């Protein structure tokens, strides 16, 4: 089921992709490398070949915003300032788009005041009322989104500004 | 004088290739990953950013066999076994053709009898005869082999057999 082969790295101007069967992982340049964009047609538990990385040097486990265990790849590529590695982001979507911008009706404010990192939650509650305002403490915008098919998501470091309730829709995988 | 946007680094299936403007360096994988061809139009002395370089982690500075301040990728696609960083290897004959050949009219046989690593050579003497019989104390085979438009070196593993007179042309860069 995990083959070497499928895994391809490309890195030409300003981009970079770690890619195979079914990841397309993509880097890119503005005043430094970083995470662009990924898209995921299945969410897939193969480890990453540092032979088959681009920039596999000194990489921080905290810091690969996608898990080494979800294939994500070693490098520094697998970095975005302010965000940390995605345990807990909604891997369990299946197909799966992970990119850098703003959910639907929803806005982000770095704020000290924010509430910590935590489990992934979409921007919709069970009744589809749209979250309007959330923030993050530490992280840097345009801010880290995840998209399905259900809905919209947000990565571990934005909560909801003005939610606390028992009630929420959360990711439900631990990393 | 050196521009990071030209250099390239690709890998898919069983070959490697960090690249650029003048450079090509090439690296498959039989059993190990190691490096296989490469080409020169002409040597720079750039260094290779760890973000264009393939599988940078763990690298170890002597086994490079392309030296980094001749920009060698610091990588393990950059490694050969039984052989070690060509410091004194023939780069100042800027186009310039590093593989894994027997020079023409010579046979290189390992030996620990052999004379330890050394200098570059050039297969001809200053008169233009071949010197027939090379040895190596630890290196592998096919023979570390550098080609130029002037004749054919090799690697600083592998010495003249009997070769009493220093008339050898020999390369003098120190790294």
């Amino acid at each position: 089921v995990c083959d070497h082969r499928l895994m391809s790295a490309a890195i030409k101007d300003s981009k970079a992709v770690h890619a195979d069967m079914g990841y397309w992982i993509e880097s890119e340049k503005n005043e430094t490398w970083k995470l662009a964009r990924a898209s995921f047609i299945e969410v897939k538990t193969c480890i990453w070949p540092k032979s088959h990385t681009l920039w596999s040097n000194g990489v921080l486990e905290s810091e690969m915003i996608i898990p080494k265990i979800y294939g994500g790849p070693i490098s520094q590529h697998n970095y975005r300032p302010g965000y940390f590695t995605q345990t807990a982001g909604p891997w369990h979507l299946g197909k799966l788009e992970l990119d850098f911008d703003l959910c639907e009706g929803t806005t982000v404010v770095v704020d000290e005041h924010c509430g910590n990192r935590g489990p992934s939650l979409r921007t919709t509650t069970v009744t589809g009322k749209t979250i309007h305002e959330w923030c993050c403490r530490s992280c840097t915008l345009p801010p880290l989104r995840f998209k399905g098919e259900d809905g919209c998501w947000y990565g571990m470091e934005i909560r909801p500004v003005k939610e606390k309730e028992e009630n929420l829709v959360k990711s439900m995988v631990s990393a």
